[PDB]
């Protein structure tokens, strides 16, 4: 058994896919508390998205699994006669789930409260958080994609997965030689557009390219899409999430009989109206719930918003520095020795982050005993599970093995970095394990991971399906 499992893991770690790579692998039994396996457990390594474990085990400590984020609209004073108001501020406070409709339900309320004309400018206020959009060491080349969307307190979230600070761009073919049709999704009318994409012959090489050149708010498209090609869509971030939530809400009011004479812009409530009238409000779901679409798909923008949210709680400052300090200590009050830790962000996107397989495992145990241990274990990706909201980043891994429907682990992928940490619940023992790989030069060593996971699934007393 134990004397056996060792040789197995060792052999799996001898995979050529890991040459030159440093691997942090640690396995412990959450019950007995016995150390089943350990190789370089103390080595500091980049955790990539596995950093989200620390971020989630802290948000639940700081904000409570019942936490809810709210949004609001306000004017100095309510309307009356011709139901006319001056300036209006869209004020949000870190809701990571603001839907387009959520804004439309508020556009309606604004009208349902008598307003019929906004003779003033339409400002968007997101001061609950600082205006520091990206972590200092993130790379600017990664700024056009959903993974690296700017952080703001007031940002619109796309789809059922809540991809924040982004817009869905679409490219539809035409006739060979004619320009292609580009729709900018929500950022239509907001972000600029430079359509250089043509429609290529039917059966031609698709060479489409959707970009947001650094430093601008322009969605650029180049290359060509074949005439016979199927319509393409793609998430893209926008400069200043708030200004877009501002643009959409402006469109939303207009869709609810409220005319806006002034301009739409970035601004905070004057701090001159200590008792402004709150024309409408919105409350999101509880963190316990938002947890799911966070840890299953590793929402990066969610992670950072939580961090800062922790920074507003523990110290009234929507900031990373304050947020991270909160996480560090919250992980300490949770009983986690945070010595080998180095927190530079909440998502794991930063190469300034560092953990040790032991610190990860440590965190796994402690979190299992917290009064929120269930809403936490359930947020984790389940192996081999076909349904996106259950399998998450593990929906296409370990299908048909003892690990199917069993392993609850968190992933982490980055250039030269990959990780898998979680629990393997088996009648033969509750298990917590961490696998961190840094330095390999080829693709993520999934098979190596899966192999160890699936072997643990067995060690825990599971069998592969027939
Ligand atoms: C976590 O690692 C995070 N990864 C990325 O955003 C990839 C980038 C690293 C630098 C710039 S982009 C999320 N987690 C994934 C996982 O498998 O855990 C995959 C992508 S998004
Ligand atoms: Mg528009
Ligand atoms: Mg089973």
């Amino acid at each position: 058994r134990l004397t056996e499992l060792r040789e197995d893991i060792d052999a799996i770690l001898e995979d050529p896919a890991l040459e030159g790579a440093v691997s942090g692998v640690v396995v412990v039994d959450t019950a007995t508390g016995e150390e089943l396996y350990s190789r370089d457990g103390g080595e500091q390594l980049l955790p990539a998205s596995n950093m989200k474990l620390f971020t989630a085990a802290a948000a639940l400590e700081v904000l409570g699994a019942d936490h809810s984020f709210g949004t609001e609209v306000a004017a100095e004073s309510a309307p009356g006669r011709r139901g006319e108001v001056q300036d209006l501020y869209l004020v949000g406070r870190g809701d990571p789930t603001l839907s387009a409709e959520d804004l439309d339900a508020m556009a309606a309320e604004v009208a349902a409260s008598g307003v019929r004309t906004v003779r003033g400018d339409l400002y968007a206020d997101d001061t609950w958080f600082d205006s520091e959009r990206l972590v200092d060491d993130w790379w600017p080349e990664d700024e056009p994609y959903a993974y690296s969307a700017q952080i703001s307190a007031l940002t619109v979230a796309h789809g059922e997965r809540f991809d924040t600070g982004v817009t869905e761009v679409s490219v539809t073919p035409a006739a060979e030689g004619e320009p292609a049709d580009v729709d900018l999704g929500a950022a239509e009318g907001y972000a600029e557009l430079d359509n250089r994409a043509v429609t290529g012959a039917a059966g031609s090489a698709n060479t489409l390219v959707i970009d947001r050149p650094v430093g601008t708010n322009t969605i650029a498209v180049t290359g060509s899409l074949p005439a016979d090609a199927a319509p393409v869509t793609a998430l893209r971030t926008v400069d200043e999430p708030a200004a877009l939530a501002g643009h959409l809400f402006e469109e939303a009011l207009e869709s609810n009989g409220v005319t806006v004479k002034g301009d739409v812009g970035l601004g905070g409530v004057p701090a001159d109206w200590q008792d402004a009238e709150v024309l409408a409000d919105h409350t999101s779901a509880e963190l316990s719930e938002i947890l799911v679409p966070f840890m299953k798909f590793s929402n990066n923008g969610h992670a950072e918003m939580l961090v800062k949210s922790i920074g507003q709680e523990t110290a009234g400052a929507g900031t990373w520095d304050a947020g991270l300090v909160g996480v560090e200590e919250a992980l300490s009050g949770l009983g986690v020795d945070t010595a080998g830790l180095v927190l530079n962000d909440g998502s794991g996107l930063s190469r300034g982050n560092l953990v040790t397989a032991d610190t990860v495992v440590d965190l796994l145990g402690q979190a299992g005993s917290a009064p929120w241990a269930q809403t936490w274990s359930a947020s984790l990706p389940v192996a081999g599970e076909s349904d996106p909201f259950v399998g998450g980043t593990l929906a296409n891994r370990m299908r048909g093995t003892a690990a199917e429907g069993v392993v609850e682990a968190k992933t982490g992928t980055m250039s030269g970095v990959s990780a898998l940490s979680g629990y393997v619940p088996g009648p033969e023992g509750e298990l917590a394990f961490s696998i961190v790989n840094n330095g390999h030069s080829g693709p993520a060593p999934l098979a190596v991971q899966d192999a160890i996971a699936v072997r643990l699934a067995e060690y825990a007393g599971h069998q592969a399906p027939e």
